[PDB]
DNA sequence: GTTGGGATTG
DNA sequence: GAATGTGTGTCTCAATCCCAACTT
DNA sequence: TGACACACATTCAA
């Protein structure tokens, strides 16, 4: 509904300029030649090229290329044919033709070799691939097919550019029009004109290779040839080693699901990924090598990766000490968790077990809310908003940031320690209550990692602000900062407020067929050692 | 005719 | 009865087409 | 496009 018909080409020329000035030193010979050559195309053909780069395929029937802004599809496509950037009569493997053509058209083309039953499209290919392994020009499948198919052949450079400008490959160019329409509305940070996503080109190239390995894997191919291509020595850049170490982790998971534990051990062991060490032990155990398992677990319990790894090691060590001759480690006492049982009539009809306990528990002198990590994450997101989106160098390179780029980075707290000391300071004097309504009214709806506007109504915001102790908020917000990925979930299903007694209690509801998860248990027990009001409500039916 | 999942699209 | 492995649904931007599968 | 929580199945060491 915005004016201009060509906005998407304005936006693409826009990103070409931005990579021209910000990434100038990072471009190559072949690449900088592309940005130059692109600017010389007619407006009609530059527009078509942006359409194909923005749609799903690398392959298109001329028929699917109808656009009003560009009059003729065939006319606009010639200057692109000249650079070899768009192929006509490209080569299509059997499977790819099944994408381009309807089942009607495919039925006739292979009309000979389908006699058996009329059957599905996914099924045809299964029975039709052994007959047609080879790939052919579109002309060599049916010689008279008069509709071109186009293959955009320069797409690799475009993803390299998209990756450099955005700094993660999941965001589309559609980020532009959505922001303009006011659909996804982002916070605007003012960062330096020299700040950018990637420093070295070898950083871009490495990200791109890891992305290639999961692409080739989520299709597959064996890892046996993939781990040939991955580096066997850690990456220079920390964020890359983050990405690589995670990739290794997920490959090892796929191994474990195929019951290949001897390889699973080798893979987990060379990933630094969270809980990788644990899956390594549990993998060795699954593969019946108990001797190595026990030694790894003993090594881990000495300086454990996390409270969650402590929590799992507290199960693995004694079982291993069981299948080995060793004396068991008597596990710890737990403070216990405040039990509440409810016998409720049947659904009918569902209506989750959680919602039902919310209506049951409301006194009405009691108010009860369904918020899962919504309320603590959100209050934190509001209070520390000015610290989170603080303009720290290399934390923002574009307009579309939903969270700082350094968010999971280990020293992220330390770099902002100023504004965090200030925002966390508002708990010590009274100023947090007003400050949170201030960031809340001003910043409502803006995309942020922690703030669930959907969840946070006026009633819940001010009920929580006056029933939640300043000091308990200090505790939870400090714990949240200790491991951002590892502590932002586990929180309970419900929180209830008694505003007259300015009390609250958080309640986890477990229907039959759920137990308390490990991270949930950490959250409950952390509160319970701090003498915070949490409780677990287990429901039975009758 | 209906679903229902996808792409596409501003 | 724990403790595991493993499968499923919910978020969605919303509106519109275009197909493939099912149901009449 | 995952991250989360839940639901259900399987396999064990008390
Ligand atoms: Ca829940
Ligand atoms: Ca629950």
């Amino acid at each position: 509904a915005l004016p201009e018909p060509f906005y998407y080409l304005h936006n693409f020329r826009a990103v070409l300029a931005w990579i021209g000035e910000r990434y100038a030193d990072l471009l190559d010979d072949q690449e900088r030649a592309f940005i130059a050559a692109f600017a010389e195309l007619p407006e009609a053909s530059q527009a078509l090229l942006v359409r194909m780069v923005m749609r799903k395929g690398t392959l298109f029937r001329e028929g699917k290329l109808a656009y009003a802004e560009i009059g003729d599809t065939r006319a606009a496509v010639q200057p692109l044919l000249a650079l070899g950037w768009v192929d006509a009569q490209p080569t299509l493997e059997l499977a790819q033709l099944f994408g381009l053509l309807k089942k009607d058209e495919l039925s006739q083309l292979f009309r000979d070799h389908l006699g058996r039953a009329n059957l599905r499209k996914d099924a045809l290919l299964e029975r039709l691939q052994p007959l047609f392994p080879e790939a052919r020009r579109l002309a060599e499948w049916q010689a008279d097919f008069a509709e071109p198919v186009y293959e955009l052949r320069c797409m690799a450079l475009c993803d390299r550019l998209r990756l450099m400008y955005f700094g993660n490959l999941w965001q589309d160019w559609s980020e532009f029009v959505l922001a303009d329409l006011g659909i996804y509305r982002y916070e605007s940070v003012e960062f330096s004109a020299d700040s950018r996503g990637f420093r070295l080109r070898a950083d871009v190239d490495a990200y791109l290779h890891l992305f290639d390995c999961r692409q080739r894997f989520d299709l597959g191919e064996p890892l046996e040839e993939l781990l040939a291509g991955l580096p066997g020595e850690p990456y220079a850049n920390p964020w890359l080693e983050g990405r690589r170490v995670k990739l290794l982790f997920q490959f090892a998971q796929h191994c474990e699901k195929q019951r290949d534990f001897d390889l699973a051990q080798r893979l987990y062991r060379q990933s630094s990924h969270p809980g990788a060490r644990l899956r390594a032990i549990r993998s060795l155990e699954r593969g019946e090598r108990f001797a190595e398992a026990h030694a790894l677990a003993r090594e881990a319990s000495c300086a454990p990766e996390s409270d969650a790894e402590r929590q799992g090691l507290a199960r693995l060590l004694p079982r291993l000490q069981g299948k080995l001759g060793l004396p068991r480690q008597a596990r710890a006492a737990a403070p216990e968790i405040d039990r509440l049982d409810l016998c409720l009539a049947f659904p009918s009809e569902p209506c989750s077990v959680e919602w039902a306990v919310r209506e049951h528990l409301e006194e009405p002198g009691c108010a009860v809310h369904y918020v899962e990590n919504g309320l603590i994450n959100s209050l934190f997101g509001l209070l520390c908003w000015e610290a989170i989106f603080a303009a720290i160098p290399g934390a923002f390179f574009h307009p579309f940031h939903s969270a700082p780029a350094d968010l999971h980075s280990a020293d992220f707290r330390q770099r902002r320690a100023a504004l965090f000391e200030a925002c966390l300071g508002r708990l010590e004097d009274g100023s947090y209550r007003d400050a949170i309504r201030c960031r809340y009214r001003d910043k409502f709806g803006l995309q942020s990692p922690f703030v669930y506007w959907e969840l946070l109504g006026e009633e819940l915001l001010e009920q929580a602000l006056d029933c939640l102790p300043a000091a308990h908020l200090r505790a939870w917000f400090e714990r949240l900062l200790e491991d951002i990925p590892g502590n932002r979930a586990g929180l309970p299903d419900l929180i209830q407020f008694w505003p007259a007694q300015r009390r609250y209690r958080m309640v986890e509801v477990k229907g039959p067929g759920d137990r308390l998860q490990d991270n949930q248990l950490r959250w409950l027990q952390f509160c319970r050692e701090r003498e915070m009001p949490v409780a677990v409500c287990y429901v039975r039916w009758h």
